[PDB]
């Protein structure tokens, strides 16, 4: 009942089954056909970087149904709202509720059991809409039906042209701001990241498209007639934001302490909130200090933030400068063909934070070899 | 005079100089250096496929001066008319007469000797116009100052807005053909290839951007309001050049012998001008008879036009078609979402090349093992 061929089987299925990932066609039919056989024998055969508070749970509730291959998270308001998962099997019906298990954040899963295939209409999704109460601004009203491993989607929605009078920022988080793009009107409008914003062409005192929705309004997608070239935004913008913000990730945020966080981190020392701590934790560190030496306020204030080698020279070689007491104390870019590279407006957007750590390691340097 | 000194000098640029590619930064400077010392003591230390007849060419001319690391040509016309060479310390002056003794076609070399910099205007380049007599629609007047490896560029033109009524092709070589924009004025209107076509929203019967020159005049790209995808552009345009037409590279061509060309290229066979001829050069071939005899005619004469494997699929399955004698007659692609793809449209413009030598061996293989 159990002899030698068996045997074989499974041993094809052994050396095979971990080398499906590229094998030949062959070995994938069959081991279509021996997943098939031995399980009733052997009855075993554009997203971007989530940091690890999501992925921790991710790796967890990946473990409830190995036809998950993926997780589907709606990034909203700096929140991770999961919706389901890409299971093969498993109905999400217990994925939520485990990601609720795991810290996921989800949402409110008021699901009408629909009998025959429909799309909802102005109650039919108006009444869900209150139920809700999505304080996060989530606008796709999808139904799944148990039985399949789709959606229905239902959203109905007007547009319009908005008279922007000026930009904003808005704390939602730790030091953490978005745009609220505010109207001739008195209305504040809605979008995603900085990245939507600058897709926009987004300026101030004319109308653009906006996508008014009942619960949320959100600032809607270009279409029109673009000369202004790409970098030209980023100046404006960037400006606009004022001098106290650069962007990280998707961003804002003030400069501050921080500076001396990333700075102490450099050199493998201890943290110092204030800068006679550092320079007295650099004082005491003979290596520190000897390695500090060598260098230059420049060379040591762009490895602390990590712009590659060069195309940095390419910016600053494009800019006019204001210097009392060999310190920054003001900056202007005058050619913007240069923000038409990618890899260059990382660094620009992310400038005030390098002026910043400039001015302090210039200072430590002076009262540390004084 | 000789020691072992420079023996060992010349030894690590032995060593470091074919590693100079990709060689760590210190050896670069040091052979930087010894090119230097050497020198004095041992003396020697968006463009696409362009084919073979001016590769060759090409290659002679690169070992003029080994500081040319590629050529610049302007392909017009279905010419590659060179104009100069990225070269380092050799002025171009022999480098087109050189590229003129290889059979690379130059331009009309008339450049004013010019002492101060200077911008050319009406006349400085109006009669410089008139002696270059340009067949082919090279616009860019720049001249080469001498001890030096830039040019000043120069030119002028308006633009405006042309009516156009319909659009046509226009044989410039051996069964290839060019758009050539009709307008409800009378006049013709260039473009460079069927791609500035299809990116140039081009319709019948409205206005659109035209820059206007002289000697030239071209239609402008677009800047307006794109709302109309590309796949329906694609399918307009393939339909209205006609069924007689597929896409060769940047040109058009006629369907013809071409297919049986390129089916006896499949089957190692000789060159058969018509069908019969064919036919027997098979039955002759026990090989090549009983190499067909298990194949379809849909996957042979899809392997003969080297379509990857599937894609192909997703087109098939979205016209429908028209067959008697199970032959195909006409056929129409109804749904254009899958147009947007690349890989897609690459195949659906050269469709009518398929449908042609699909005919021709389902006749082949009707009669052989008739």
């Amino acid at each position: 009942m159990t002899s030698s061929a068996d045997l074989t089987n499974l041993k094809e299925l052994l050396s095979l089954y971990k080398s499906l990932r590229f094998s030949d066609s062959v070995a994938i039919e069959k081991y279509n056909s021996l997943v098939e056989w031995g399980t009733s024998t052997y009855w075993k055969i554009n997203s971007f970087q989530i940091p690890d508070e999501i992925r921790s749970a991710c790796n967890k509730v990946l473990d409830s149904d190995n036809g998950i291959d993926f997780l589907r998270f709606v990034l909203l308001n700096n929140r991770w709202i999961m919706e389901d998962a890409i299971s093969k099997y498993q109905s999400p019906v217990n994925i939520f509720k485990l990601a609720s298990e795991y810290g996921l954040n989800i949402p409110n899963y008021l699901e009408i059991e629909i009998e025959e295939d429909t799309l909802f209409d102005d109650e039919l999704y108006s009444i869900m809409e209150r139920s809700f109460d999505d304080t996060f601004p989530k606008i796709s009203i999808s139904y799944i039906k148990l039985g399949e491993l789709k959606r229905q989607v239902v959203d109905f929605f007007k547009f319009s042209f908005m008279y922007i009078e000026s930009i904003k920022v808005d704390r939602i988080g730790d030091n953490i701001f978005i745009p609220s793009v505010i109207t001739k009107s008195g209305k504040k409008i809605l979008v995603k990241d900085v990245d939507h914003l600058i897709r926009s062409k987004v300026r101030e005192h004319t109308f653009v498209k906006v996508k008014k929705k009942n619960t949320f309004s959100i600032l809607y997608d270009y279409d029109g007639n673009g000369t202004e070239t790409r970098g030209e935004v980023i100046k404006r913008i960037i400006d606009t934001i004022g001098r106290d913000y650069y962007v990280n990730g998707k961003y804002f945020s003030k400069v501050g302490i921080a500076g001396l966080k990333q700075l102490t981190n450099k050199l493998d020392i201890n943290e110092c909130a204030t800068v006679d701590e550092l320079v007295d934790e650099i004082n005491k560190s003979g290596t520190v200090k000897r390695k500090i030496k060598n260098q230059s306020v420049f060379d040591l204030s762009r490895e602390c933030l990590g712009y590659p080698e060069a195309d940095f020279i390419t910016l600053v070689n494009n800019m006019r400068f204001k210097i009392e007491n060999c310190k920054v104390v003001n900056f202007n870019i005058e050619n913007t063909n240069c923000l038409n590279n990618p890899s260059i407006e990382t660094i620009y957007g992310n400038f005030n934070q390098f002026v910043s750590i400039f001015n302090t390691v210039t200072d430590v340097k002076k009262r540390l070899f004084e």
